[PDB]
């Protein structure tokens, strides 16, 4: 018999306990049954996103049959799953494979209980654009005989059948709904014993609850049935792995940890032992960025809320960093990526200044279908999609055309930035930092180091006169950087000199420096210029120290361990001399 | 139900789609096949009334304001669009009255969204912190949204820190310490 | 047959020392292995930059 070669007896497998018990979906199973109980064209098809559970419904059909929950009409029935192999076992000798298929149909109608045939991946029924499709299920469907049940996704359905036409007439579409978190948890509980058996572990009820809710928060591209199960099963596996690696229970923290391993979201690592680093994040950031403590605190707070789980699930952190050039707005953001990932290059830098009106959105989201280039995603889908815990940086947001900022409004609230092709990114787990110079006209008021009142308000004025209120309203915090005072400059000099040593890839580029008060003072006085923030220090060091070093190196006046000497200016010591 | 967040940013071609949507919504897809969505709900938004409602002259939209707002709407969208909308509503501004009710709601919302609420809010707001949040967070010209910022700034940041330091084991003490009071949540354990 | 015709026995190549040793990547190896240890849908996939060591990870699995 062809069914013994080309199909799986779902009802046998149900009888044998090989299929998961179905949880919930009572209306969908009833709907399926009502359609199968029809006299004419009794052919339902389960439609819905992949990861929904529509196969589970089919398993449910088999279970209902085994236990006769099925109406009298359908109780005397069997359910088989037709493999593609009936046709895909080879078409050598044109028509043979169609004959095998018809053969199957003959067996199905012929007497032996109400055999219903399940068609997985129904898109395959499309054949070669009709043509080779022949009569796939033609007279069958036209007579209410040879009843079939199938399943496929919206994405597939949208083409396949809608393109075919005939199949729409023949099949009855039924949508399968994605379960709520409540329902999702119920599913997990129903499958709990399967998993406990699968891995030899107990599952904490709280853990089951956690996976369902957690999955909704951190696995946006995969529907809840799957996502929750992925977290539960992977957690259970983790315990089993640990058992072999050399506790046989999954708890909520097992899940959170593993979810972080799969999602990249550090929040769920529950790294309680590392809270000290997070708590002192302020301190650590201050070791690079001098002063600007309010900005530093603003960041630390955003990060801490995220790590605690308190940060609102739909609200990306959002900041506007305002100040004169050289104030560390960019530097702080980079340092934050440094802290968070131990890698400043983790950051998704967006040159948002390069965003004139007509292009900006295609650089960030990419274009829709049709237009040249489909690497949709430009910068943001292509990066946010893979690094949801990342930090976005929009340098000089004031220059971005308001049109793109309009797009940023989605990003900045609910994270619903969508691709050019209509896919939702869901980047609410990220941190968004934007910078600008709008307040320069008031920071240049020179009203103190810590920016004084009035100056801050005038800056706010400039911001309000530049960005639309709706934009500003979506900003978690607007931060104005402080003027870099002499004391800040002294601290900065210490830091910049250290960086110079960090840039020294080889030990022929090395300072002892000396003049830790003299040079420090020299540099501090010369770089103490409001008009450039900390930046001229970079120029001072280069012009007074490094340019000269370069020459000393070329002249072999240095081997290692360099010294800076005071000139009434600065210069370098000659250690060897043209050696 | 559909939501058009700033439908006003649409170009006439989209607005044309919406004209069909809003009246004989047999919208033709690029594929060439229609949709027929007359059974859907279409909610669209716009910021056009900001220029008048920000006068703050009455929280319930006044007749002068209403007309000025609708003026902008009619300048922006062709009337053909507007004539197909079941209703155009200008939202009322958040009177301080509203703000007190909202603060309670928001605080409960925070509790509701707090995953597994080991730590949970006691919300010992007392009338004083209720007024603090309601009063100092009432940046009338930005609606209720600033209330959230205030809560994050004053409550949640401190809470998160106390959580990280394990100074809180469960629950969540609240009080007002003394806008300069900054509310300030107490220790726990 | 079949698998012996259309596939490379990575395991044996590793046994034979024909594959590079894999250095570190323990967290990625553990994650891959953990997925393979799943009961249902035990099918990990290594997603990333063009050339960062995805082959190296699979060779690590063989080893
Ligand atoms: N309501 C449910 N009752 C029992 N098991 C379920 C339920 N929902 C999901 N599952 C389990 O998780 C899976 C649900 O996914 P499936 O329906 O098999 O995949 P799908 O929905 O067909 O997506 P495709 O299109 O087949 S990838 C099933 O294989 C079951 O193991
Ligand atoms: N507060 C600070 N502490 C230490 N270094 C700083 C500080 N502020 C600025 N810098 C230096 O400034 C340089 C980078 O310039 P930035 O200050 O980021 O300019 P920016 O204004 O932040 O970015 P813009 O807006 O394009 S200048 C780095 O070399 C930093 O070391
Ligand atoms: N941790 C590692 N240990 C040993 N070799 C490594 C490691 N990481 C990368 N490699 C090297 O990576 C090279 C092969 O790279 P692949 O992993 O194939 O690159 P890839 O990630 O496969 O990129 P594609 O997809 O093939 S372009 C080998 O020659 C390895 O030596």
């Amino acid at each position: 018999e062809y069914l013994s070669k080309y199909a799986i007896d779902m009802t046998e497998q149900a009888r044998q306990g090989k299929l998961d018990p179905v949880i919930g979906r009572e209306e969908e199973i009833r709907s399926t049954i009502r359609v199968l109980a029809r006299r004419i064209k009794s052919n339902p098809c389960l439609i819905g996103e992949p990861g929904i559970g529509k196969t589970a419904i089919i398993e449910g059909v088999a279970q209902r049959i085994i236990d006769d929950d099925v109406p009298t009409i359908l109780q005397g029935a069997k359910l088989f799953s037709l493999d593609l192999a009936a046709l895909t076992a080879g078409a050598k000798y044109k028509g043979d494979f169609e004959e095998r298929f018809k053969g199957v149909l003959k067996e199905i109608e012929e007497s032996k209980t109400l055999i219903v045939l399940f068609i997985d991946e129904i898109h395959m029924l499309m054949g070669n654009g009709k043509d080779d499709a022949a009569n796939i299920l033609k007279p069958a469907l036209s007579r209410g005989q040879l009843k079939v049940i199938g399943a496929t996704t919206n994405n597939e359905y949208r083409s396949i059948v809608e393109k075919d036409g005939a199949f729409e007439r023949r099949f009855q579409k039924i949508e399968v709904a994605e379960p709520s978190v409540r329902q999702t948890v119920a599913i997990l509980r129903g499958l709990q014993p399967k998993y406990e058996i699968h891995h030899g572990v107990r599952i904490l009820d709280s853990a089951l609850v956690t996976a369902a809710q957690l999955a909704k928060r951190y696995l946006p591209y995969r529907r809840l049935p799957d996502s929750a199960l992925d977290l539960v099963d992977i957690s259970c596996a983790g315990v089993a792995v640990a058992r072999d690696s050399k506790q046989n229970v999954v708890d909520s923290d097992t899940i959170s940890e593993t979810a972080a391993r799969l999602t990249g979201i550090p929040v769920k690592k529950l790294s309680e032992s590392e809270n000290e680093k997070l708590i002192h994040m302020e301190r650590d950031l201050s070791s690079e960025v001098v002063g600007q403590m309010d900005a530093i605190k603003a960041v630390s707070n955003a990060v801490r809320l995220s790590r605690s789980g308190l940060a609102n699930p739909r609200q990306p952190a959002s900041f506007l960093f305002l100040g004169l050039s050289g104030s560390g707005k960019t530097e702080l953001a980079k340092k934050v990526a440094g802290f968070l990932f131990n890698d400043e290059d983790m950051m998704i830098r967006v040159d948002c200044s390069e965003l004139s009106e007509k292009y900006a959105v295609s650089k960030l989201l990419g274009t829709t279908a049709g237009y040249v280039g489909y690497d949709e995603g430009g910068f943001l889908t292509n990066q946010l999609q893979y690094k949801p815990y990342s930090v976005l940086l929009f340098d000089e947001v004031e220059k971005a055309h308001p049109d793109v900022l309009t797009v940023m409004l989605q990003m900045l609230d609910d994270g619903r930035i969508t691709s050019g092709q209509g896919k939702t990114i869901d980047c609410s787990n990220c941190i968004v930092i934007m910078t600008s110079n709008l307040g320069a006209e008031f920071i240049n008021s020179q009203q103190g180091s810590k920016i004084q009142e009035s100056t801050k308000n005038l800056v706010m004025g400039a911001v309000r006169q530049h960005f639309r209120p709706e934009f500003l309203n979506r900003i978690s915090s607007i931060v104005i950087f402080n003027k870099l005072s002499r004391k800040a400059i002294h601290k900065i000099v210490d830091i910049r000199l250290k960086e110079i040593e960090e840039r020294f890839e080889q030990n022929d580029k090395h300072y002892k420096l000396n003049l830790t008060q003299e040079a420090k003072d020299f540099l501090a006085k010369y770089g103490y210029s409001d008009d450039m923030g900390a930046r001229p220090l970079n120029r001072l060091i280069q012009n007074e120290i490094l340019n000269k070093l370069a020459l000393r190196i070329l002249k072999n006046e240095i081997k290692d361990k360099e010294t800076v000497n005071v000139v009434l200016e600065e210069c370098l010591e000659v250690l060897p001399n043209h050696e």
